[PDB]
């Protein structure tokens, strides 16, 4: 139904794609990128990562072809260029990772997008939601330019609400050992950031997060009692977020684990979920779900202390949120 | 100056000779290993991790032959055929990771050893040593089979004892990322452990420890204040200790860095080192320390709740206290 | 159809028995290793590399249950103590790589199976069978001890045939790009080959490979032909053959490359395969043919030199090739 | 003595400059990047591959502090911009790798530099040299944007100088399994190379060479008689050439490596080795020559044709050779 563009046809444009791929309330109907309709016909194709995409893949001239649909393929660097309007274009997923501020992401909407949705944490956005936490708070002639934060806060916000909301969370520690991303470098090079200048896959690479924080952007009652880092290491995808929190009751892990397995049959069905089998990072490449709890392996230390472990795949899960939050918004009319 | 003799010249046996052919004090006049004396030389000769031995290594007849020095090979699978006695081998480095229980490691003993130090936590050992933190508790007529603890215990002990010391730890979690070891598979293959029997360089491969709850045989106080968990990944060496813990009194990071800086440049030193580079994993391999701080990562919330992210090579660094240890113990009197 | 049974479930092992799973002439009915249900079941639906096996499992008593069908599950680690008579497994599959002498394989014969196919290189079967290239040689009278090769031989020895029957072969060399097996080594340690010996996954690691004159044992006039090496990578699955030849014929790129589409499209199809496109290894991860020409790589230096690259799922097209072999030998008389 | 500058301070750059400091004939007095002083003494000391350098790494405004010595550190992405000439730069390497072409690399000359030496493969240079095979040939009167090939070219073209002028190669076709570059990709991403457009460390990626081609520029007696590929593979440095080629003549494996070592004791010394040990990749990072025999693989088929392999270490043999041939330019009279 509602038509979809999407700037930056990368890890995340191009698993939005796959997703998008299935549901028929959506439409994907262009893409914008620095490459030739050549090269994104072959990277959509072929994925190093979660293997061939089952579709038919072609292209038109400069037009791609997928299942008899053809897509149109944009190169404007500057998103003020697009013409969305012309086009028809409804909602646009922005993730080049260069456009995150304001100033740059509502270009889209001057271009005649009707909203923008930020794939990463953005600044000045008109909201930040993480399905199954905040959608609820979506105002549709009020927000424009919306942000779905980032792959580990959609992991942690989910069951940190839910402990916080049975047995609350007095503060916390988080750490997210991570698999590499293209924001790092292959070999030692230049980068903004010293730790993610080091070669990517051959090390353990501490760096900051600010998904921790930003948790209490979509759960203000946790606002200052959380903060956190991050690992990355030497694995192409999936994540696995790591909690220490001091609570507010004393539990045991039977309780602790009972309470997250009964949001993941219950209000979180299908963004959280729960796992008691001894699973290892490969077994969760391809995982939809948000964040996946690994019950085997909670403690709790003095009954007030507890360390909940989650699985999640960085690219997947989060690819599956944004077309989430793309019929949500949809439903609710543009 | 004092004879040793190494069981299984493994990661951890040949890394303790490296080692000790840089302490006047002791001396490795024998090694014991299932393996021939060329092998056994080729892979004392080249290592794939720190590289070539600064030093001439030939095998001579059956002997391996270092700089002058002919180092005597064994090929006995019991440990009391090992004759120790015969040759005069006084302290007897057990390193094959079969011989962890009080009566197999007496063994050694039996064969003519006066002392043997299991370079792994044991069953029912006489006394558990972590170089800096507890090794005055040792007595040279009570104690004769010491267990040297495990990498991770010997990494978090010595600056859990700090940060007790002076705000008194109430209690903690951790976690290490640790790197892959002989004890996983190559690929998906049979294991005790679930979850080490995926591939090791494939995964991100949540495992247990029991490093945190070893902490109280070295640390009294702490006995049930402490746990954690381990995630090994896919680096070859070189390993990060992560301690959330809730302090006694208030603390800033400030003073968490100055206190750990201060140990380190005092009563710790050489032990306990402080970094404030914003190094990664590659950087470490080859310390001699058993934990480098992590300034940078130092952090705290609501002035009571801490993380500190401590570096430790495990091959190296813990081959350099087994021969600390070792020669602690030849100075107490044999 | 056929009862089938196999002795070693591990990476070929199982392998097999996901390929079994879509081929209707047999039927695998009980499964011997070291290692118990409960763990063989794990391995089984749970893999790093193939990913989750797409069927019910399930474990009873000792056996393992996929998709309603009871496997029976023993542990035997002596061949003629598996009695595959008494429970009319007619086909045996030897894949734990301890039984290539044609004298051990028997065991299986004395425990009351028919045939036996050794999942390697044999000593002293009864035939050799490349599917494709020779399985025309097999004699169900003669025939009970017979060899599937090695996966590297089953690679070259289809697109050997078609350059041999086409433009004649004089002498060439082979380099296969290996992916690492468990044969090897985790961290550096003992292994009787010494290049074996070094921690698979950091470096390129040069070995032997009998793979060059093991065609010869199904490609007669390839006698004395052929030799090559084999070099081992950072990769777990996946591997490329590289073959430089002198023919007899003048030939060009263009013609070379003919010969070869044409037999993966008749005479070969299913066992040989042709690719125009430029991918990667990890492509071919799970690809069931023996060999796939990377058509884009052939060249031809003085129209008389050749130089063919194929790609080869180890694991994969060695497995489907086993359970062909298995149906085929069924097929002719049991 | 003589005053370097180096342009484009990357891999090739920082190890240029790493080797540098051993040789007092030239002296590193100025560099260029689009990346500051504080990013550029980092990565300096601290390197994955390489380890820490054994130096006093310091910042002093913008220039850099490096055992007392102060280096200008020019951050100027236009080359004609660069001044050399103020500063007294009188040899310059090209390291960028964008500045391939005449044009381009004649801005330096025109910026105030006498000489050029491009760290790769050139397009219309006065002259193209590899060390040890035609340095003689270098007219100090007629050249000044000297290329020094590539890292390929360096490996094979002192080896086959050696092969063609003492047996005859009549053809040969040759291999690079080859670590992995800043020029790949660390997630699938765009490029000229859809090969180099997948993930460099999960797998392995045919991909083109002109080094074969190249050889002929410095023994233009092999024109039209090489041809090859390369084989990038998932480690981050050394690599390894496989050449198998045809002779006039028929020698033994023996014939061949007498040869080989003879001219690595003789005419080669310094840039062509010879080993018998059974080594890996790991076992020559850090190496300075360009070629290794690995002597144990010299194959012999009919005894026309031969296979040989030789070990490079890309980053660090290479840079040697810049180092060297900015030693030899200068010697001549700039
Ligand atoms: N990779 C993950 O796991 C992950 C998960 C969640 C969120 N994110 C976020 O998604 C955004 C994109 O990340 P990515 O990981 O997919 O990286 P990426 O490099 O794959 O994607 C960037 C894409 O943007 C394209 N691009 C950049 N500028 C462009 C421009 N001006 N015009 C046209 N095309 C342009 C690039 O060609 C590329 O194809 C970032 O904000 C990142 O933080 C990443
Ligand atoms: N490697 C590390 O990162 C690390 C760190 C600290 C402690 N440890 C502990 O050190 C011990 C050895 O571990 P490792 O990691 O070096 O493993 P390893 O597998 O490399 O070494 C085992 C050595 O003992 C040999 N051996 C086995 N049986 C023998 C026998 N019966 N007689 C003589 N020699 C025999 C093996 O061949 C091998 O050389 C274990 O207790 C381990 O848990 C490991
Ligand atoms: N993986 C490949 O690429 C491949 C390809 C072709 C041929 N092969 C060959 O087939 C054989 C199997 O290799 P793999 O790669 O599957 O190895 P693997 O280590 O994964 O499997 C070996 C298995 O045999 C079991 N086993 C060993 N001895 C046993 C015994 N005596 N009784 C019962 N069970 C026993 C072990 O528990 C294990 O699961 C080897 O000969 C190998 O060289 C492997
Ligand atoms: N890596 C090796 O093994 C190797 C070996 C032989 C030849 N080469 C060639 O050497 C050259 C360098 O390769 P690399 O591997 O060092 O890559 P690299 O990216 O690590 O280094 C290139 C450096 O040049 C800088 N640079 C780019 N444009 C610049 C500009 N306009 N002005 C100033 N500085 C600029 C970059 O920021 C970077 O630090 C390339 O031509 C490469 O192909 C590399």
């Amino acid at each position: 139904a509602v038509k979809v563009g999407i700037n930056g046809f990368g890890r995340i444009g191009r698993n939005v794609f796959r997703a998008a791929l299935k549901n028929p309330d959506i439409e994907v109907v262009a893409v914008n990128d620095t490459g030739g309709a050549n090269t994104l016909a072959h990277l959509l194709k072929y994925d190093s990562v979660h293997g061939r995409l089952d579709a038919e893949v072609s292209v038109n001239g400069n037009n791609l072809v997928v299942n008899g649909k053809e897509i149109i393929v944009k190169a404007e660097r500057d998103p003020e260029n697009l013409a969305w309007g012309e086009i028809g274009v409804d909602i646009v997923v922005e993730s080049t990772g260069r456009f995150t501020k304001r100033e740059d992401a509502a270009k889209h909407l001057e271009a005649g997008a009707k909203k923008v949705i930020i794939s990463a944490p953005a600044k000045n956005e008109d909201i930040t939601i993480v399905m199954g936490v905040n959608q609820d708070k979506y105002d549709p002639k009020a927000h424009h330019v919306i942000s779905n934060a980032s792959c580990t806060t959609n992991c942690l916000a989910p069951f940190a609400k839910v402990l916080h909301e049975q047995f609350g969370i007095v503060r916390g520690m988080m750490t997210t050992v991570h698999s590499y991303t293209n924001d790092q470098r292959i070999l030692d090079a230049s980068h903004k950031d010293l730790r993610r200048a080091r070669a990517a896959a051959e090390s353990i690479i501490p760096t900051t997060t600010g998904a921790a924080k930003a948790v209490a952007l979509v759960l203000p009652e946790l606002k200052g009692k959380l903060n956190g880092m991050a690992m990355r290491v030497p694995t192409p995808n999936v994540s696995v977020v790591d909690l220490v929190a001091e609570l507010e009751k004393e539990v045991t892990v039977e309780e602790v684990n009972a309470a997250l397995k009964a949001a993941a049959e219950g209000e979180l069905k299908g963004i959280l979920a729960y796992s008691e089998e001894p699973l290892v990072s490969r077994d969760y490449n391809g995982s939809t779900v948000s964040s996946t709890i690994d019950a085997l392996s909670t403690m709790v230390i003095d009954g007030k202390m507890v360390k909940v472990v989650s699985w999640y795949d960085n690219e997947t899960g989060y690819s599956h949120r944004v077309v989430d939050l793309a019929a949500y918004i949809a439903s609710k009319g543009l």
